[PDB]
């Protein structure tokens, strides 16, 4: 259907505009459709961009709005004192602000829907959230509306919540148009998914981005697939992979690099009230943190991952043991039967399961997927699904048999509960990937494994060594592989922080000459050298010139293949606020080549200093563009957990930094 009102290019400058007389008579029927292109780079703390109120005395709280907060927020208040209904419903991290320094128009859809007796809202072709009510109360039914309201809501004749930006069109409609209908209407996005609710792998929320060029020209993703909302693990996580085949214009439907069956892959919608936001899957094994390199030689893309046994993350992971036992030099898995109150079992080569109190080897093994087999037949245990019928959290079997699994919680043999890392391998550019195996442990028997740092491995240019920083207390253990990957030994780092999340990035700043940058607890990024291709590391500096908050965020580095202002250059991408995992940035650093220090010439805003910005990958494109795959929104806070369609994907040109 046609709109009931359409108007533009209202400038909305701390003065609200009045549409009464044009908009108030239109308004008929019981449900609405609000459809809104507007621009605000500079917002204020709080604004309203749309109101429909009862301007009178002693009606102050009988209004319709639609507001925005300048942490990126928006929401909508429908408010009636007579009808004692006063509902609230918003998203944080829901809007952009500016990209490549230009203000970007968000195209927000707000649907009203009587029938349904449900309110949704859209911003940027994302539905960022949608609410069924008891009782409804239709948009312009509020008791006494006589104002329509841009850029305030007028409350007992004065202008509350006045808004800075613009509103380049608006339309009113007297009906509440399909989902369908929504996903006809143009954008105007600055940024693309990858990733998304609804896709291959019916996550709904997604974390860890990551990104990396392969030779053939191919630009490769992986992520956290993340299934009971946002939370680390402990939960339900796999590990999904994309790519690009023409400069990151368009992505491939995703694929799982590691996936776990123990629970049903799930697309659910995760309490975020504060009684209920903090649920957990709790019985599930996940991946965690990927990693991706490519290695020349053998041409074989390599992505490790975190992996986690049901029910572990990190507070819980037995910090005391490795989970392997060392015989005569080598190291073998350990295993715990069904029934038995210690680890009595090892699983030695070709996958058979060693009982070590006999020293008898017994008739099952494992296969190459980490299964159980008995005699060579498959043993199953039931899937679980998870559900929030009964007003909480319950995780119980659903009927169906998956193959039983070393790192599942039914499971007869079952790892010692503690963090490990896994290694896949692609032979087709991230077509399909291989069965996963677990990397050795690297600090003893009696040391739990160390954690690897998302993002990049670092294939050196002139050898054929493999590099993946991973991190634990008191040090970074990055580690090497020369054979493709086949073998891997330690390099380890120390540095000055116990228990930091010491997540590193690496970049070679020429033949040999390796930078790692890393978050630390300190506010500042700090960074080491090797001028050994790994062998030694140099004492930790930090760098001046961003700032972090306490507890620090990953940041991502390449080395850039151009010269820039005629000097060697690295990109640097990271929040830069001390107060939270917002104020995105990159960086541009221009090498001195006299003794290879870094200076910090370039920040670029990847959007306002008060929007979201955590986690993040970077990529050169093989069209020398830059690719940044990032966590919009402050993945730390706990206001914002839950978000869909956060993790977003852009594209940028040198000249667009400097
Ligand atoms: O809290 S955050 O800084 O956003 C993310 C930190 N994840 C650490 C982790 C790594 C591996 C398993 C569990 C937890």
């Amino acid at each position: 259907i046609s709109p009931i009102f359409q108007g533009g290019s209202y400038q909305l400058n701390n003065k609200s505009i009045d549409i009464s007389s044009l908009l108030l008579d239109k308004l008929s029927g019981e449900s609405q459709t609000v459809v809104m292109k507007f621009k605000a780079d500079k917002p204020n703390s709080l604004q309203a961009l749309f109101g429909l109120s009862n301007s009178k005395a002693g009606f102050k709280n009988n209004y319709f709005s639609i507001f925005m907060r300048d942490s990126g927020e928006i929401g909508v208040e429908i408010r009636d004192a007579q009808k004692g209904i006063n509902y609230l419903f918003s998203r944080p991290a829901s809007l952009w602000g500016k990209h490549k320094g230009q203000a970007v128009e968000n195209t927000l859809v707000f649907v009203s829907d009587s029938k349904d007796k449900t309110y949704t809202m859209y911003v940027n072709g994302i539905e960022v959230f949608s609410e069924t009510v008891d009782t409804f109360l239709p948009i312009s039914n509020i008791n006494g509306i006589d104002k329509a309201t841009l850029g305030a809501v007028n409350r007992e004749g004065k202008e509350h919540y006045l808004a800075k930006g613009s509103i380049d069109e608006i339309s009113l409609f007297n009906k509440a148009i399909s989902d369908q209908e929504v996903s006809t209407i143009p954008l105007s996005n600055p940024f693309q998914l990858i990733f998304q609710s609804g896709d291959s792998t019916q996550a709904n929320y997604f974390r860890i981005p990551t990104l990396y060029t392969l030779s053939s020209g191919r630009v490769l993703s992986s992520i956290d697939a993340r299934y009971g909302g946002t939370h680390d693990s402990k939960s339900k996580i796999n590990i999904a992979t994309s790519y690009s085949d023409d400069n990151g214009k368009t992505w491939s439907e995703p694929i799982f690099a590691m996936k776990f069956n123990d629970y049903e892959e799930q697309l659910v919608y995760w309490p975020r009230d504060n009684k209920l936001k903090n649920s957990q899957i709790s019985g599930s094994a996940s991946f965690i943190d990927s990693s991706i390199v490519e290695d020349k030689k053998s041409g074989k893309t390599i992505l490790l991952a975190d992996v986690m046994p049901a029910g572990i993350g990190n507070n819980n992971a037995n910090k005391a043991d490795s989970g392997f036992k060392e015989i005569n030099g080598h190291y073998y898995l350990k295993l715990k039967k069904n029934g038995d109150n210690d680890f009595r079992y090892t699983v030695r080569e070709n996958g058979v399961v060693y009982n070590e109190t006999t020293n008898k080897p017994t008739n099952y093994t494992i296969n190459d997927k980490y299964e159980v087999l008995e005699g060579g037949k498959s043993l199953t245990v039931e899937q679980y699904s998870v559900d929030f019928d009964s007003g909480s959290l319950r995780e119980r079997h659903n009927g169906k048999q998956v193959p039983m699994n070393v790192f599942y919680k039914d499971s007869l043999f079952k790892v010692t509960p503690t963090n490990y890392i896994a290694m896949t391998t692609s032979q087709n550019r991230g077509e399909s990937w291989e069965q996963f195996k677990l990397l050795p442990p690297f600090l003893g028997e009696k040391h739990n494994g160390t954690y690897l740092c998302p993002g990049q491995g670092l294939a050196l240019k002139s050898s054929n060594r493999l590099i993946f920083a991973t991190y634990t207390s008191g040090e970074l253990t990055y580690l090497i592989s020369d054979d493709s990957g086949q073998t891997w030994k330690k390099s380890s780092a120390s540095i000055p922080f116990k228990n930091a999340t010491a997540e590193a990035q690496m970049v070679e700043l020429r033949d040999g000459v390796i930078r790692t940058f890393f978050r630390t607890t300190t506010g500042k990024i700090a960074y080491m050298t090797s001028r050994d291709s790994g062998e030694t590391w140099s004492k930790v500096s930090y760098i001046d010139g961003i700032q972090q908050t306490s507890y620090g965020t990953q940041v991502s580095a390449i080395k850039y293949s151009q010269l820039i202002d005629g000097k060697e250059a690295v990109i640097l991408s990271t929040p830069n606020s001390r107060s939270g995992r917002k104020g995105g940035q990159l960086v541009v650093g221009l090498v001195n080549k006299e003794d290879d220090s870094i200076d910090w010439k370039y920040h670029y805003d990847i959007d306002l200093p008060s929007y979201g910005y955590a986690y993040s990958a970077i990529t050169e494109l093989p069209n020398h563009h830059i690719g940044v795959l990032f966590e919009k929104y402050d993945s730390w806070s706990r206001n914002e957990l839950h978000l869909s369609n956060v993790v977003q994907y852009i594209d940028l040109e040198i000249n667009d930094l400097t």
